[PDB]
């Protein structure tokens, strides 16, 4: 039980009843009070944090509000059936600190649990949301972690998170393609519309290939994200 | 704990149990009583507001009822799963005041959080609701704040709210277009119906472009809202 003041932009989904401070999915703190400061729409939020984290609480502790994913219940308007909000934290070396400014978005993935963190470069985001799923042989072996525009305004950098035991799958010569939405073709002498993937419709997905003989890729290696399976066919440009 | 009387038109969704006064998303007050005044269907609502806001409570304090967004659950009829109502406030210089007349709609966005507040001119509203989403490279970088008919009866002015870090994207030579609803084409020698955007179907959306070399637009600069991506193609009129 302590008093930690964090300044937010907008007070949406933050209740003094149940709004936890989930450090790595662990309920550490609990929001106690929400007060307002009139300058620049400043929102002073008082939070009671446990004792061992309070000794770990230092100046380079990044707070950010966490909002639920873009879901079918979020677009339908069922605000009582989606869930609730929380805030996340990442402490650093810093100094002793009580007054904190919250961050606008999620920080970069820094911890090393064995998982692989590679970047994909697409001309636009497509149907991919944060939390969309990554397939190999239609088996979920990871998920899209974040997305951000590169300093040139042309592209979008989408960085994914392959699971630890599946890092062997990713090679230097892998090609990643986009499988999201439904494509229905009306063809001559029969129009075969087959529905293969149901989870990719609502949220979006990325599949990938693993070549035979190549070194396993690592350490934020970039990849082009092709828009379709037919665009990711190997071959020789003529 | 105080007594503040506000006059409303219709008493829908206002319960003495839980109806807060959300100033900038902060639960400041709580509705205590709903009584009726017979002239012109006047509804006197007694509200208990906290002490510091009561010292901030002055004559130029605009009150308005807040109703949930036009959603799929709002059109389906699930009145128990959408949510609840509240009222919002904006205090001004004014004078000491107890008796307030509520406002019919949301006031104009006056505060400066760094966000950008620009106007769009469309011949009709289209599928856009208040709270529909604004995309750049299919990344949500803002939302539609309000919509209102301009003094000439021809057009609708839709003013949107670009986020603070994405203000660099908007230029003077930007073109905004409408991506809302589904368009399904049946074409010769194959009919490729591809479903790209799921969130735009229920609520509506506006995408935009950023040109290469132009000054960044600011300070409520107007823009034409094209109805489709093909209508917002650059080129030379012949």
């Amino acid at each position: 039980g302590n008093t930690v003041t964090i300044d937010f932009m907008s007070a949406d989904g933050i209740v003094p009843g149940r709004t936890p401070v989930r450090y790595q999915g662990v309920e550490v703190g609990t929001v106690q009070d929400i007060s307002l400061s009139d300058d620049l729409r400043k929102i002073e939020v008082k939070v009671s944090i446990k004792s061992d984290m309070k000794d770990a609480l230092r100046e380079e502790t990044q707070f950010w509000l966490v909002t639920p994913k873009a879901s079918l219940a979020g677009v339908s308007g069922l605000d009582a059936l989606v869930g609730g909000n929380y805030i996340g934290m990442m402490p650093g070396k810093g100094k002793e600190q009580d007054h904190f400014v919250a961050l606008d978005t999620q920080p970069k993935y820094r911890l090393d649990n064995g998982d692989l963190m590679i970047h994909l470069q697409a001309p636009d985001l497509g149907s991919l949301n944060s939390g969309s799923l990554v397939y190999f042989r239609k088996i979920p072996v990871g998920k899209v972690y974040d997305y951000a525009i590169n300093p040139n305004k042309q592209g979008v950098v989408i960085d994914v998170l392959i699971e630890r035991r599946f890092t062997d799958l990713v090679k230097k010569g892998s090609r990643f393609w986009n499988v999201s939405g439904v494509d229905a073709n009306v063809s001559i002498s029969g129009a075969k519309v087959k529905l293969e993937s149901l989870a990719a419709l609502v949220n979006g997905a990325i599949a990938f290939d693993s070549p035979e003989e190549s070194k396993p890729a690592e350490a934020e290696d970039t990849f082009g994200l092709y828009e379709d399976l037919a665009h990711s066919q190997r071959g020789v440009i003529i």
